[PDB]
């Protein structure tokens, strides 16, 4: 138990963490696995939570003692998976059973340093959905009875993982969209670390392969004379999604100049072009424009304006943008680059995915600490940006 | 079970139906409960009668005499729960089938709990019908939850006049449907959530006669197609300005995924060029406005599914292949630009 | 090994799989107003001639039923009428008269200690069929789908707004086939059977009526049979008009492109009006061929046969692609008195064809139009 | 109690009914008020069920003894209403109380020949919504204990009157749309009469005034040189609604010929015009067309086609239609007049509202008995109709 | 009560607020439960404080000191249920106010049942606040269910800096808003279900300068307006072919009822003609395509409502008047054609 204490006399944490060979997974947990703690991994079914936990477990079995409890898959099924992933000549125990009373008995017997519950939805107890909240409460008290690290898996369902977020020590989300081949592990709530930490992984035939240096993916993905491509750090609620805007500006041949968007609001693009013609001075009147959000990402947020203006200008001008620079900003009809919400989160996320510059609205920076790995350029007008970029 | 070390972990009854065996993960395990779900009329009784005649069948849904007429077209096959339990102890049957488990519906949950304990009392395989396997429309049987196998396994059948006939080569469905060198058809390995669906994109490019060039799609997003054509004209060099274009997703499949772009581009080009594509080659890839063929999700599943359905080539994005094992039965061609693809294809 | 009771109505017998099986529960479902009471009064006045009928219902009064049932049949025979509701008062009369056939005119209007409880009453009715070995008919107004799994035979009396046919189909039959149908037409007297339905399709058609064609489409699993209508006429004005009602506009637009590019019809300068007769929505790939044939029929000014129908998705290469549920569609066409049916040739692999209909497998649109015109 | 009886020996009804001064209300009940019976009056709130029952009650109090039970309005409120409506120097008893036990006691005391429950929703009992089904069951048994006629009121709500329809003797519906100034009382289920019977009433400042001779309303409503007006007997589910289609065909002055509909599907009208031009021979190519469903009635049923074709033709031709003739029929693209559902109900409803002709599809008439008060003309083609009409 | 013969059926506390008295059907009856409903912020506490200072106020929602500051701007006025009941027997107050009745919400139903029995124990008038009268947005107080009065009664108030000020002549709201002979404005007595709303239709007819004539509506159905103009051109004889038309429902009232046709026709004509309408005259009537002014529902209510809000004329359809008593304060003009109306109006 803990006691009310004066803040000046609150002593700094002196924990002993357990690191895994996966540098990324360690950063996320804020150094490594803290013993006597409850970590929830959330995400859509199929993303690879079981796969990530099997990989962590085969690594942790080398220094501690792992008990992997799954009601979801059978014991034989896991053996076929886990041999591809790692080495299991070590103290890694597997238990394909679902009732907590039958689990508790095995925790006292083998006394395992690390416990993994593959699918909390598939664990029962007296008194498969409501009763998840009561099982996780009993699991947090179980972390103190035996002083063990416990991992909980939460599949994110259509209706009835976000419920347990407030009552666990660490909350991780494993998310990886149809458009990206890569899956990201983010800390939403961390009691033993920072929440701005991220771990990038790519699922390959073996299992999850870490992506240290992601700046190389964006550079491989760009062609030689790329032009009309630009990058925006947008938001899907609170998740900062990083997206590519594409533009093909080409002179009209026919009567009417064509305008066609996919993934961006058409009218938003129409205004952007008016502001580029009237403020930036681009003769777009007689130019066709095709615009696309790469990936099929819907881009419906004011912050995407600057990236789309830069994309268009890049195609019009036939001058490429840098693939490690990105742009954030609402564009006003006077050419101004207006403020946007969550600027600190967007700059953080850009830096972590290996970006070197980020153009942001100048007003958004008032008293914000900037990460040393990325050049934050505050801009005020569209002319200023295009001058800087081209 | 008790917990067990992973260094210390490791037989079934097969039927003549190779497909049904794969789904159950090798064959029928003697001590479990298998649920077959699906819409009424699909053939869950028909499939279970066929498995049973190969391998105690209990039905309230149809009469005894009705089943005899069915099952002859399709040995020790024997045809409420208290009256059933008494016959399970007497005959001691290795396989038990309950044709329709269906306040009975509130009691259905309590009957299946008692059936799982019955599988342990007398070590028997028990099949339950629910109007975890799912039989849904060719016809497909897929494993949603499998304790003794993989969930990615699928069994393709076709209901005929006799009963359900298994399907080995589903490539021959598109090949019969292909006419004598018919242009503007192409194939994509798309996804309906996680199920990889294989679909045909169709294009009719023809010169405009009057005034404005027409563009009409059915099953594909119109604007997606519009951009594809701009990229084919500006990057690939096809003069499509004065050409009408009609596009169709064969089957009435909705194709709303970035991966379909390349197949649509190839379809259009094929019709424009009047040069056909191969019916055993398929295409997967998002097409960028620079002509690039961008990466797509679930590439390993798509290549797997193409190979299994008897395809010989598959054009994929080149970047997607990093450290992925390729099946020996299919030629995976990684491409980077649309020009590269059309050069290879035509 | 069974002894059934036939009625004078050939159709109603086929549906039950030969006739009325004694000691059985038959549920007749449908909307209110279709004629379940009327059909059961007609069967009862016929069955009273060989057995003993007890007609129970509280939905209508005794005096009301007498006025109805004299128009329908003869009532000098052992036909007993009982306008009561609660069960216990019914059971007492079943033991007394010992009737071979029992009819309950609305299960919704019967009580035992009146919808939830309906499930418990029908359970007690099925055990009543064993105690006395009698055939019992139950009526279920559709507001019926709850009792379908716990009765011996399930019949549905259905009638879409466009056809004045009233079709009786067996959804679940323990003593017969489920494919069986009984076609009736409600007239001023009551329900008149339609034994030759082939003659009805051959009144709805005019003399020189081009641009009409028939498709066997599907409303889920029910195969609906529908008429596609086309009016192709040369444009007078600048732009050629295209207007659909009941079909997807873009689907029709592609069909016309395929007819011009593959079949060779000069439709560029022709206006086209298309309609699904009845206000049936036709949103299924299978309707393509019928719409193509309709248009061609109007363009060509050559009529189609009214007893021929067409099923098939039309590819942009002119091909006639496969469609789902082909065996059900052929079966439904045959039963409504059709003589030909054009289907996709690939759909026929190992399917047994009914002897009453000519199934023509086709592969291209050119082939079809050649055959048709 | 009643007994199983052979149909040949079932004797004809020999009842004694009570008539009211309102000829229409009597017809609906099939002659008059049957004693020892349960009659349900349904309809939207505000239509005038209380008003109709107060009028019936003040008339029935002259020959029997009425007990009007209302939980909905107070006793004093009803007195102010009922003096405008009729005479109450007679045995008319008012009881503003809601519990059935307290009601039962007063039924045994005064022994009233007629009982009215103003709002069954506002009557309570042990064991305001579920329990309506149990109260009406107890009311049907109460009709046999004392042999009295009982009227039940059912307000038709958004969600939770149509529930009691199967367990009462007579079901009446009082309906009267925003477009008609008149309210109609129809028998949906009648154990002591025909269901095709109808009673037309018009709510005036005093209360409900009966409309005997409705043929005069349609004739007053038409102007002198009316043209382009026609009448259709459409259906709103099962209720046959009678509606007026309006057309204004006038030559185009400008470039494009205008087409504008309100209440009819535009495309349906477009096809109708094509069939009139191609089959009937009307030169509508260079004519503007404005079409309106009078009342704001949505007309979305195939049967409305013929009425719209006749409306247009009437305006084009500048020849009026008869205001006591109406038209029913789907129009095929070959000019044919196709069959429609519920033809017998439509012909009935037309006749009852004082129509003299009705053009129907010829095929729809096979073995249907036609009412003697209306001329049913079966037609086969649009040309045939326009020939007959003009 | 016991049943009683109708030949044998037949006083209240009034407040200075004439409107509030009408709503309760004369005044406050001493032995009943009155519920005031509405959205938070509307002024149910403010209205009850004003009635109370004119006529025991119980509030958990606001403190005693807070109410004193409010109620002075706006005598024997005194400021859980067991602690309340004890004070009801002591002071014996003629009027009790519960400011906010608000598992309390499950118990709310049980508290109000005990409050209705409390009205009989001590014959007192009790007001209940629910975050049957409804206070909704000028501001209106309407009686939904009244046991001691009519439900068609309404009380109009306007919240000002002091508190709620009653409104006598709501005609003066449109009259202040009317400029010096402003054309193209007209008034309709429309209906929002059963509530007769009174609304202003606005039109700007102006000659087209280029190519196509514009038509733009806000609050009225576009097509309805389009037909009205065709009828004004073909029947009334207004050359609107080459005129642009902008139409607006003032307030953002949706006007989707046939009765609004005549007001819109008169509005357009007024703008076309550049002749104003009277601001105390209003118009009700569906307009047929022959120029006829057809009947409308609820005519008696509409005429009543117009008169009460200080209107002097009302143009109604002539057929609608058959056997209806007309109020002496308003000139009801029955019309039959649109030409007749425009002749009378201009
Ligand atoms: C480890 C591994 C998994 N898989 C498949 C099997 C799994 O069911 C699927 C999804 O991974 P999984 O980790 O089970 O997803 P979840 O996030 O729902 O726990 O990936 C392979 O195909 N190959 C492999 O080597
Ligand atoms: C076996 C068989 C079935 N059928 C028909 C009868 C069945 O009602 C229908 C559907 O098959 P069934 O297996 O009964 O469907 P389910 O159990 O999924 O509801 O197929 C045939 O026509 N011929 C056959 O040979
Ligand atoms: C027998 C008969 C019925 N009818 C009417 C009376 C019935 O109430 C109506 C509808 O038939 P009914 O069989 O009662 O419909 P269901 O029982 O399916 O709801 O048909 C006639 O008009 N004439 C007749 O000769
Ligand atoms: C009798 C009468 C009613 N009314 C009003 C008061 C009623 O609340 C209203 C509606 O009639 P009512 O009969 O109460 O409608 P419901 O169908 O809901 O029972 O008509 C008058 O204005 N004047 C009258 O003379
Ligand atoms: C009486 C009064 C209220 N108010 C404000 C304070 C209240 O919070 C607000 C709303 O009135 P109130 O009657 O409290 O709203 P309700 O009871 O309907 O929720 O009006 C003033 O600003 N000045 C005043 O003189
Ligand atoms: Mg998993
Ligand atoms: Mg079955
Ligand atoms: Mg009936
Ligand atoms: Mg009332
Ligand atoms: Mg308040």
């Amino acid at each position: 138990k803990t006691k009310p204490m004066k803040l000046a006399e609150v002593t700094s944490i002196n924990v002993n963490r357990t690191k895994t060979e996966m540098e990324e997974f360690n950063r996320v947990l804020g150094g490594g696995v803290v013993p006597g703690s409850l970590v929830l991994i959330g995400g859509d079914p199929g993303i690879g939570k079981s796969t990530l936990l099997l990989q962590v477990s085969t690594q942790l079995s080398q220094v501690g003692t792992v008990l992997y409890v799954s009601g979801e898959e059978s014991a034989q099924q896991i053996k076929l998976r886990a041999e591809r992933l790692g080495d299991i000549d070590s103290e890694f125990y597997l238990y394909a059973e679902t009732n907590m009373q039958s689990v508790r008995a095995e925790v006292e017997r083998i006394q395992p340093d690390f416990l993994i519950i593959d699918s909390i939805q598939t664990i029962m107890s007296p008194e498969s959905v409501s009763q998840v909240r009561e099982v996780t409460a009993e699991l947090m008290q179980l972390a103190k009875t035996n002083n063990i690290a416990i991992f909980i898996v939460g599949h994110v369902t259509k209706e009835g993982p976000r419920m347990l977020e407030h009552m666990v020590d660490t909350v991780l989300y494993f998310e990886g969209e149809r458009h990206h081949t890569f899956r990201i592990l983010r800390a939403v709530k961390n009691r033993f670390g920072s929440t701005n930490e991220i771990g990038i992984f790519e699922m390959q035939s073996g299992g999850l392969v870490e992506v240290l240096n992601p700046s190389q993916v964006f550079l491989e993905e760009r062609l030689d004379g790329a032009t009309g491509s630009s990058i925006v750090v947008t938001m899907e609620g609170t998740r900062p999604i990083l997206a590519e805007v594409q533009a093909l500006v080409t002179p009209t041949m026919f009567g009417n100049a064509k305008r066609t968007t996919t993934g961006l609001d058409f009218n938003r693009a129409s205004l952007i072009m008016a502001v580029l013609e009237k403020r930036a001075g681009l003769l777009l009147q007689n130019q066709d424009a095709y615009l696309k959000s790469a990936g099929g990402v819907k881009l419906d947020e004011p912050a995407i304006d600057l990236a789309v203006a830069v994309a268009i200008a890049s195609s019009y001008k036939d001058k490429p943008t840098n693939p490690q620079e990105c742009f954030v900003g609402e564009l006003g009809l006077t050419g101004e680059i207006r403020r946007v919400n969550r600027i600190e989160q967007r700059i953080n996320e850009a830096a972590k995915l290996g970006f070197t510059k980020i153009y942001v609205p100048k007003n958004s920076l008032t008293g914000i600490t900037l990460p040393k790995e990325i050049q934050v350029i505050g801009v005020t007008t569209i002319q200023e940006v295009l001058k800087k970029v081209f």
